């Protein structure tokens, strides 16, 4: 009926559309991020002047509300309208989901952890050998760039088609992107662990195959991630910060991927971020946050949305990996 297990609440009433305007967002405080916010835009400033054009009447009375104290309860002195979204069961509750930078750790040669190799691309004789094969040695070691400590890693990777790579001597971060591919098609991996009962479809991501592959032993997920005959090859690139769709660099949790029919790239978003425990599990406490949608996501629609958390472990943490919930407002201003 109304469960409350991930998040949800229902002290907003009944929604009977998909936006709602408010006299006043039943949020109590200032956003905590105003830093990260003003961060934020001016990326977007610097990146995307022509969205920043568009939105800068709304970034500005955002600011000017910030810079006065940010409390929710003085935001219409400011001209700013804030529309709650119905959410995911027309009670408010905005479907949430995590994503993040993650950074692989891996050697130059194989040492204690470190034994799974990440490939540049080889000739094409050995191009057509199958995951499997190449798992057990097809490759020369010549065309190894790096060896992580972490199969499942190596294959979010593959399907992210680029990763970026600390040697752990103190060098710059390392950046790899998409060469070639091997000979054969690709097989959905979620799609084998929705089949096996071991993963729900509603809360199927990379993060779900991710905390699955952490849950389990290295045979399990070998054995796993071989279902998918397809291999990827990668070659060394220039680093670049992390971007979204908008080619906008993005800030930590002051950033979101979502569906642009629904939530245009450059809207200005109040969220209530519901946070989480140590196993991905809603801890009972949201948090007050300033977001703007500059990303999208092939499994990101409706009013879904994908916060970004950052880059590294700590990012990785924060972004779960099963469906979460709080409130959504997105603020505008009136002519």
């Amino acid at each position: 009926s109304k469960p409350t297990d991930r998040g949800q609440q229902y002290k907003d009433g009944k929604f009977t559309q998909p936006f709602s305007l408010v006299n006043q967002p039943d949020a109590v405080g200032a956003p905590i991020n105003a830093g990260d916010f003003a961060e934020q835009i001016n990326h977007i400033r610097n990146s995307s002047p022509r969205l920043y054009g568009n939105q800068s009447n709304v970034y500005n009375a955002v600011q000017e509300w910030l810079r006065a104290g940010g409390d929710t309860r003085n935001m219409r002195q400011f001209g700013i309208d804030a529309w709650q979204m119905e959410g995911a069961d027309n009670y408010g509750n905005v479907q949430f989901t995590g994503y993040y930078t993650p950074v692989i750790q891996a050697r130059h040669t194989r040492q204690g952890e470190f034994q799974y190799p990440i490939y540049r691309m080889p000739p094409k004789r050995g191009r057509l050998s199958s995951r499997a094969e190449i798992y057990a040695g097809a490759l020369s070691d010549k065309y190894i760039l790096a060896y992580s400590n972490s199969l499942m890693d190596n294959f979010i990777m593959d399907v992210q088609g680029s990763g970026y790579i600390d040697f752990g001597d103190g060098s710059p971060l390392n950046f790899f992107s998409y060469a070639g591919k091997n000979g054969h098609a690709y097989r959905s991996i979620g799609k084998v662990l929705i089949d096996r009962g071991e993963v729900k479809k509603e809360d199927m991501s990379m993060q779900a195959i991710r905390h699955w592959g952490e849950t389990h032993s290295e045979a399990e997920v070998r054995e796993l991630l071989e279902q998918n005959p397809s291999f990827v090859f990668f070659k060394p690139q220039s680093f670049a910060p992390v971007k979204g769709a908008s080619a906008v660099p993005l800030v930590g949790r002051a950033s979101v991927a979502s569906d642009r029919s629904i939530i245009p790239p450059g809207t200005t978003l109040l969220a209530e971020v519901p946070l989480l425990d140590n196993n991905g599990k809603f801890n009972g406490q949201y948090e007050l946050r300033l977001m703007v949608a500059l990303d999208v996501g092939g499994a990101i629609k409706g009013q879904h949305f994908d916060i970004y958390q950052g880059i590294g472990p700590e990012a990785g943490h924060r972004a779960g990996w099963y469906n979460h919930y709080g409130r959504v407002w997105v603020l505008k201003t009136a002519p």
